[PDB]
């Protein structure tokens, strides 16, 4: 009776194309959502003198969400990212305003056994409707705590990235606002875990509402765009990370980065205390 | 500016909005985690309320310019609570051109019933009516509300993209300010919030009409201090000031409110 229904026969199941459309208001709102301000007007304005709007590449999680595919596997929440991971890959810049035809898919289902975890992997692909050309990909890895033993394949946990044994090449601090979740939720995730202290505590057990995991991911994304992409959105190709611990709005997010190989880096995001790691196993591909 | 245009009207326009819009507006005018009725829709035991100043967004008088704010004025009057999501049939009028001074009026009705929901009156500076009278005594209330340095970047997402408020280049090299300025309608909203708390009991519906004059500019990050006097039952007058660093700078003046208790 306490078991989660997980279809081990659903790997490969896919959703029909769904059109995601947005205007510049949305991409601007998202940018402010992940903490962009007066300091980077390319992300927070469209009509400033000598500055074309750029779109953060982590916006792929909103216009190309892999989420729809979860309904093929079971009825669990596709967006509960704790202990899970999120990856994005871009093949073109996302325009300030546009449309994508998004299809999703159950990429993988892993059964670690009764009283161990289920792992569900959802993959999103977004293409320009006219040309059919591939714009963005997303990968959402969900950990369903203790829900194994449903008749699935054991599988293989992917290799964690190698973190060089030295000091980080760069530490980018990004503050967050006490009210940040209230703006970030207007990019679509209205879950009251992030906005209602009643709910956050009475159902979820936290002293206060937690910041959206994807907001944290967007903040780390801004730090990576600055440090590795030269402040050029388009120069970040892929970003992946694992969500290890929750963040509270108002906490400062330190993204520690290591350049490993031309066009590649690894990272973590933490909150200075011993530091709490909140994003781990970060991996980035970028154009020099 | 043909002075022949008085009494001219635009054909009706449908203004439509969802909860995202009214929640965004409230955050635009500085509401936060301590104002869950205005900034959330699904918080336990709290129905979303819409700040009455949202009339300036859903009942815009500016349709009438084609037929023709600092230093200008804005008034609103509401006959019903604005709903979190909804729509209005809006019609705008050139109320008066003075000879440069242009007074535009908007009226928004419920499309199904044809019933009047909101009125707005927008005075643009390019008979001057009676200033309210302020009583010679210390205010009944002073309500201080901060703004964030990014306040204008949020507020502009309720429609007004004027680079005056967002682009440092435009503001300093063409418009004559030291840095971008906060939308006057934003300051008005912040004063709106002050009024709702002090005179409305936190119930935004309780504030029926607000009118004020924009006298000096505000910059994002400044604390706006609304000074309020209860005059006659169900009525009050106010100003909104930024505390000097010096004499306090008055940014909204001639403020008059009608509310219900
Ligand atoms: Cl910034
Ligand atoms: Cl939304
Ligand atoms: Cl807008």
């Amino acid at each position: 009776p306490g078991s989660m229904a997980i279809d081990p026969n659903s790997i490969g199941a896919v959703t029909e194309p769904m059109l995601f459309e947005w205007t510049d208001r949305d991409t601007l709102l998202y940018a402010i959502g992940v903490g962009a301000g007066t300091g980077d007007l390319a992300f927070t304005t469209e009509n400033s003198h000598g500055i074309d709007q750029q779109v953060l590449p982590t916006y792929a999680v909103i216009c190309c969400p892999a989420f729809g595919a979860a309904a093929k596997v079971g009825t669990f929440n596709p967006a509960a990212l704790l202990h899970g991971s999120q990856g994005i890959r871009l093949h073109a810049p996302l325009p300030a305003a546009g449309k994508l035809s998004v299809v999703t898919e159950v990429a993988d289902i892993q059964d670690k056994g009764e009283g161990k975890n289920a792992i569900v992997v959802l993959r999103g692909r977004g293409c320009d409707p006219e040309s059919g050309s591939l714009v963005a990909e997303t990968l959402t890895t969900l950990v369903l705590r203790g829900q194994g033993g449903f008749g699935g394949a054991r599988g293989e946990r992917p290799a964690a990235p190698e973190f060089p044994d030295r000091h980080p090449d760069a530490r980018i601090d990004m503050p967050t606002r006490e009210d940040q979740a209230l703006i970030y939720r207007l990019s679509g995730d209205r879950n009251p875990l992030h906005s209602d202290p009643w709910f956050a505590t009475q159902l979820a057990g936290f002293p206060k509402p937690i910041l959206h995991g994807l907001c944290t991911y967007g903040v780390a994304g801004r730090a990576l765009v600055a440090e590795l992409g030269g402040g050029v959105a388009a120069n970040i190709t892929s970003i992946a990370a694992r969500f290890t611990k929750p963040v509270f709005p108002g906490e400062t997010l330190s993204t520690v980065i290591w350049r490993t190989e031309p066009g590649r880096a690894v990272f973590r995001t933490e909150v200075a205390g011993e530091a709490r790691v909140v994003l781990d196993d970060g991996a980035v591909e970028y154009v020099a």
